[PDB]
């Protein structure tokens, strides 16, 4: 099997990239795809860049080109659920755009025409992720992750997300775009990210200071997840 | 005679007229998108129906570029008019595209800019000139300028006000142009947006859209046909 992995920033893909053996690099459409094996498992790691379009472009390339069996979106996120603290894990059971609005025509807030109002992550991928979380003794929350093309740091931006998606556990900028692409190609996906901040008026400083920590936690989780999917 | 022109429209109504005119037409269904190949007035074209929104347009544009390698991309369809002299049916030609809903300002990026990208994506000068030549020849009313995109249908109120305040110079607003420009930019492919006005993005936009979408589609499609011809023969 081939496992696809997508991270947005250098920090979020560098540790995994350093571990890929029989590594080959593909530079294309402004993205980088690293192919090879992670602890014996065939993977394809994509550094997509930040934002929905960058992520959609990279996911599309990855699916069309390398044709992985499942997609795992790694990286950092702004924590919204009460029990989350920096470094904690968020596992998507679903992804929705918090900034899409075509309600003028009767679509659900966050829903784009031609798409489900939310994209569901794969149950097996979620089960495997949670088994790893238990085995590594990590604090994690499973639930709705919302994406938009904006960095959230309190004020109006956070307020609007709370209103439309009070049950969202985390917010970031690529997951739902990746889920949307996977949905169109019928590819299972799961988002496994780590908290770099709590999306408030202090998230800039928190993100700056804890991104490396969040990237590491999510990377270790992905490493464990890949191994679990490949060997049980 | 060796040029392949890529054309991207989001909705059925926006691509149907051009599609019916493609000779030796074939249909490719990939990634939830539909691409029609063949010739338009003898010029090789690849017409994609992308679906609505930034991600749907990005996915489609990426497929079209990777799969059909067109030499240039023309984004067709409707838009909400923002510049004063625009009436329903008029043409808007992009000289630039920017996301009106992207905000990473907390980190010092320009409003609308995503990290790793230029704050705005510039349309091709030759494609712009050709489109304007077509405009002068069809004797249509048009405006050239900044087109801004977002994943929201602008219906007046705060959505509209925020846009006018952040991009006072924007001539129109829609939902796919900048995502297509972004993908084209990353692939180094020349692009131009030539859309037509279906509404003025105000509280009436919902009704105006339902009523004049066909008119915008007709006017934009005429422009695209003329542009394809212009680009291949002069
Ligand atoms: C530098 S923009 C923030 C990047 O980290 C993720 N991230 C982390 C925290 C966070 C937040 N509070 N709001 C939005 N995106 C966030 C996003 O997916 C994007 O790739
Ligand atoms: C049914 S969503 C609107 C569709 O038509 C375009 N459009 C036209 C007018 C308009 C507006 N006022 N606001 C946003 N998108 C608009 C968009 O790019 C999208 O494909």
């Amino acid at each position: 099997m081939k496992i696809g992995i997508i991270g947005a920033m250098e920090e979020e893909v560098t540790l995994l990239r350093d571990k890929i053996e029989n590594r080959q690099t593909i530079s294309l459409g402004g993205c980088e795809i690293y192919t090879g094996q992670l602890n014996g498992t065939e993977v394809a790691l994509l550094k997509s860049g930040i934002g929905k379009v960058a992520a959609a472009l990279g996911a599309t390339l990855l699916l069309e080109h390398c044709k992985p069996d499942v997609i795992i979106n790694t990286g950092s996120a702004g924590g919204l659920a009460p029990t989350l603290k920096v470094g904690d894990i968020v596992v998507s059971d679903e992804a929705r755009y918090h900034d899409a609005d075509v309600t003028a025509f009767g679509y659900e807030y966050g829903q784009l025409p031609g798409c489900p109002a939310g994209f569901k992550a794969d149950d097996k991928l979620i089960a495997a992720a949670e088994a790893c979380i238990a085995e590594l003794n990590l604090n994690a929350v499973r639930g709705l992750i919302v994406s938009g093309d904006a960095f959230i740091n309190g004020s109006v931006g956070l307020a609007k997300i709370r209103h439309n998606f009070p049950q969202a556990i985390a917010v970031e900028m690529e997951a739902t775009a990746i889920a949307h692409v996977c949905h169109n190609f019928n590819v299972p996906f799961v988002v496994v990210r780590a908290i770099s901040d709590v999306a408030d008026q202090q998230s800039h400083l928190s993100f700056d200071e804890f991104l490396a920590v969040a990237a590491k936690q999510s990377s270790l989780m992905v490493e464990s997840l890949v191994q679990k999917l490949a060997h049980g």
